């Protein structure tokens, strides 16, 4: 199952769409990604990509910089991944 | 058009799996030595021209620390990149 966050999210270039954007990203985990520096989705899609998609590595990198849970962590994820399955 | 042949096919349509020496200004020279660092697809190097903010110069250095590339093979780079991005993200 997936939220509407995740389904409008994943079928449409980000652009410089914020970090609240993304799947799971609520405004407690977004305010404490922008500040340490990943203020917009692109950012965090840069993350993953240097992760090289690696679900574990990201997720536990989404943990240790903004608190999110398994859940949060979960769907960030893979509104990441089928984003980029469809764009990159 | 002033750009290279290697720039144009790279930004006319999404990356994939396409390896780091599709992008330009990446010889197999530059390739290889990032392959060796982990930079293997050229969406990982997507990935550090997006965690660095599309920064120019932070990207440039990055080049030239990592893999040693020179001025033009690093704007070369960062621009196909650019571009990359201003069409398909």
């Amino acid at each position: 199952t997936t939220s509407q966050k995740h389904r409008d999210f994943v079928a449409e270039p980000m652009g410089e769409k914020p970090v609240g954007s993304l799947a799971g990203i609520g405004e407690v985990l977004g305010k404490k990604l922008e500040e340490r520096g990943f203020d917009k989705a692109y950012v965090v899609l840069g993350q993953f990509l240097v992760l090289k998609k690696d679900e574990d590595l990201f997720r536990e990198w989404l943990k240790d910089t903004c608190g999110a849970n398994a859940k949060q962590s979960r769907d960030c994820f893979g509104c990441l991944r089928e984003w980029c399955d469809a764009f990159l």
